[PDB]
């Protein structure tokens, strides 16, 4: 019998397995639905760092093959469609399929975490696992940071930057921001070298970080890898196995403890079909209950994201092309919106030049947001993705807030540095930042419009989280306690980007990173 089985290989799963692994007595499992990224096969599409978008490009090999959801709320005289979001399926989940920034977010996130019922989860509590999960190249023997971790974190050097990046630096400083450095040790607003994790020009997943030759050796570790858990497996209340797919064939496997780290929109689908969940919904489905917990697939996180873009004139496209360090991250900005007192810091922001597309960019989103939806299933079957609405302006501090950054992006272009380019911005979705969207300074000036074109376009950034949060022992809209044990059953974990409580004013990957290092510490001790 497995001591753990783990589903899902992706950034949670991996770290699981690597930690679990290391105590010989523990039989661990891990089982991934997706390919395997060996050393000698990266898929070259994963492989390429310095081009993360790649995956995106090809279709959908490495992804949820047709997994749609709902984005903005419901609204009335704006008309919604089924989107595709991207979630990786293959070893190393998001991390072998994202734009590769690590980031932590702010104290404040964490410690909003412990007051919200997650007792330990506080800056203090979280800060000895972000240093225990990175190597950071620039900073790493300085407090706040990790010298020895399996994934390594970077900046490009300031000095690289192109003269374009430049231009928006003055822009921003004329505006009162300051070069932060380190977004991941200081925690105002400013701008900075985005942290990012990459070995060399190579793409550095959790599967490559944790999941290495000499782990994959280890007698106690089994990796199963195109193979699909369908269900989980139950004896009264306890959690007992799972039933796995390979190729045509199922298997029936016990276990002692179950783990999920399938992903935040689907580690709730599976709580869900076991029969732990809104009893309700449970019953419509005919699927018997185990525990009525009303928090299963609620609390639903994201970040709201818009574009805007313009065509580079001559001048913009020559000093975009002066970059010494490739086609890295260079610049990233943290600013409040001035919406609401309590979430300083709720925006974050790119300003950016292409040669290739032709356009310079300023991509955001809302990084503090309001807004929370939902996840409920539409039938009971193992193979039927969730019904996803992510429910974004919903809150209409939200809606308040991408009003501010657009207002706040035309500022910053109003400065002398960025206004001799005499670029012409307009409007753009985020994901696939293109024309089409109405010039910006015009959208502004009519109010009922601005509001339409967001409702319509606001986009994600891959950041789900929360639908299996952490929170305290009496809270009957909790979903897993600050060990990550499921509430009302036994033998049952979930492990993943899942658990936050909220989302942080940060990329996922890095706090998901941190989050499965600190369960498995709750694991082992
Ligand atoms: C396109 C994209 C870009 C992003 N950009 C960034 C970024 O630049 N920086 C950043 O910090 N974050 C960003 N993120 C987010 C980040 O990568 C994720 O938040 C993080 O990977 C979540 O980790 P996880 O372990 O919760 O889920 P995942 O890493 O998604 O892992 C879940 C794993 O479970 C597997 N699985 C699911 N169901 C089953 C099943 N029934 N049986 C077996 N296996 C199963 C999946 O195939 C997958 O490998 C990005 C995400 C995407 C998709």
């Amino acid at each position: 019998i497995f001591d753990y089985v783990i589903v899902g290989g992706g950034t949670a799963g991996s770290v699981l397995a690597n930690r679990l692994s290391a105590r010989p007595e523990n039989r661990v499992l891990l089982i991934e639905a997706g390919i395997d990224t060996p050393e000698n096969n990266i898929p070259p599409e994963i492989h390429d760092g310095l081009r993360p978008w790649l995956p995106r490009l090809s279709g959908d090999k490495f992804f949820w093959p047709n997994l749609t959801i709902h984005r903005a709320a419901e609204h009335p005289g704006i008309t919604r469609e089924p989107q595709f979001y991207e979630q990786g399926r293959l070893l190393g989940g998001g991390s072998s399929v994202n734009m590769v920034v690590s980031n932590r977010g702010l104290p404040r996130d964490y410690d909003e975490w412990q007051a919200l019922g997650a007792d330990g989860w506080d800056w203090q509590g979280v800060l000895p696992y972000f240093i225990k999960t990175e190597r950071d190249a620039d900073y790493g023997d300085d407090p706040l940071h990790g010298n020895a971790g399996p994934i390594p974190i970077g900046r490009v050097d300031s000095r690289h930057w192109s003269d374009f990046t430049v231009a928006a630096t003055q822009a921003l400083e004329a505006a009162g921001l300051p070069n932060i450095h380190d977004q991941n040790a200081r925690f105002d607003d400013g701008y900075f070298p985005p942290a990012f994790t990459l070995k060399g020009e190579e793409r550095f997943s959790a599967a490559r970080g944790y999941l290495d030759a000499s782990v994959r050796v280890r007698p106690n570790l089994s990796l199963w890898t195109e193979s699909r858990v369908l269900k989980l497996l139950t004896t009264g209340n306890a959690i007992t196995g799972v039933s796995v797919l390979r190729g045509r064939e199922t298997l029936q496997v016990q276990a002692r403890e179950v783990i999920l780290t399938a992903g935040a929109l689907q580690s709730p689908a599976i709580l869900l079909r076991t029969g732990i969940g809104p009893a309700a919904d449970l019953h419509a489905l005919g699927i018997p209950v185990l525990a009525d917990r009303p928090g299963v697939g609620r609390n639903l996180w994201e970040h709201s994201s818009i574009g805007v873009v313009a065509p580079l004139t001559e001048q913009a496209r020559a000093d975009a092309s002066t970059g010494k360090a490739g086609s890295r991250h260079q610049l990233g900005i943290r600013a409040s919106s001035g919406v609401d007192p309590a979430t300083p810091s709720d925006l974050f922001l790119h300003i950016g030049a292409d040669p290739v597309s032709g356009l310079a960019s300023a991509v955001f989103w809302v990084n503090k947001p309001s807004s929370t939806g939902w996840l409920k299933l539409k039938d009971a079957d193992p193979f039927s993705y969730p019904d996803v609405d992510f429910n974004l302006l919903s809150d209409p501090r939200d809606l308040g807030r991408l009003k501010a950054g657009l207002r706040l992006i035309t500022h910053y272009f109003a400065a002398p540095s960025l206004a001799k380019y005499g670029l012409a911005l307009a409007l753009s979705r985020f994901a696939a930042p293109q024309p089409g969207g109405p010039l910006l300074n015009d959208l502004l000036q009519d109010e009922a419009a601005l509001e339409r074109y967001l409702r319509t376009n606001v986009g994600g950034v891959w950041h789900a989280s929360g639908t299996a949060r952490i929170g305290r022992a009496d809270d009957s809209q909790a979903v897993v306690d600050k060990a990550g044990r499921v509430y009302g059953v036994t033998g049952l974990r979930v492990a993943d980007a899942s658990i936050m409580p909220t989302v942080p004013t940060a990329n996922t990957n890095l706090p998901t990173l941190m989050l499965a290092e600190k369960i498995a510490d709750a694991i082992l001790t």
